[PDB]
């Protein structure tokens, strides 16, 4: 459900921003996701450096527009797979790093807005495929957890 996906998206943004939230800590799914998505994010940052250096992410609306353009390109052939879902989180990590650095009126309460639209996209466009492929615990974690 939305709340579950929003918590994954929020946890990943907090991981990239170096602000882990105090308390019981991230779930097993979140821990596995942070590891795989961060690895994909680092690869994307290097491989698409010229492409990422040409944008100025001055606002949440600018980040939303950029994210939608990436999603149209990522899923243009209509196929969904777990590697593509991990790539969504990798792009939200890149967007929050650019927003911290380039946002016009830096607003600490706008990192949750990026997490929100990423969760809306995941739920609306990939949610049914995720559920049919086992959800996060029986699908995602089984595929990507350490061997
Ligand atoms: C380089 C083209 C470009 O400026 N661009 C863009 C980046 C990435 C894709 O598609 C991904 C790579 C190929 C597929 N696997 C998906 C498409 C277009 C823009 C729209 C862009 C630049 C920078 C960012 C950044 F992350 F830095 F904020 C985004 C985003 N989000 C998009």
């Amino acid at each position: 459900e939305f709340g579950y996906i929003y918590r994954l998206a929020q946890d990943y943004l907090q991981c990239v921003l170096q602000i882990p939230q105090p308390g019981s800590g991230p779930s097993k799914t979140s821990r596995v996701l942070q590891n795989v998505a961060f690895s994909v994010q680092k690869e994307v940052e290097k491989n698409l450096k010229s492409c990422l250096d040409n944008v100025n992410v001055v606002s949440v609306d600018t980040a939303r527009t950029l994210f939608n353009q990436v999603m149209e390109k990522e899923f243009e052939d209509g196929i969904i797979n777990w590697g593509r879902i991990v790539t969504i989180f990798a792009f939200e990590g890149i967007l929050i790093k650019k927003l911290l650095r380039q946002q016009i009126a830096p607003d600490v309460d706008t990192y949750k807005e990026i997490s929100y639209f990423v969760a809306e996209f995941i739920m609306n466009n990939t949610g049914e495929w995720i559920r049919q492929n086992g959800g996060w615990e029986n699908g995602f974690v089984k595929k990507f957890e350490p061997k």
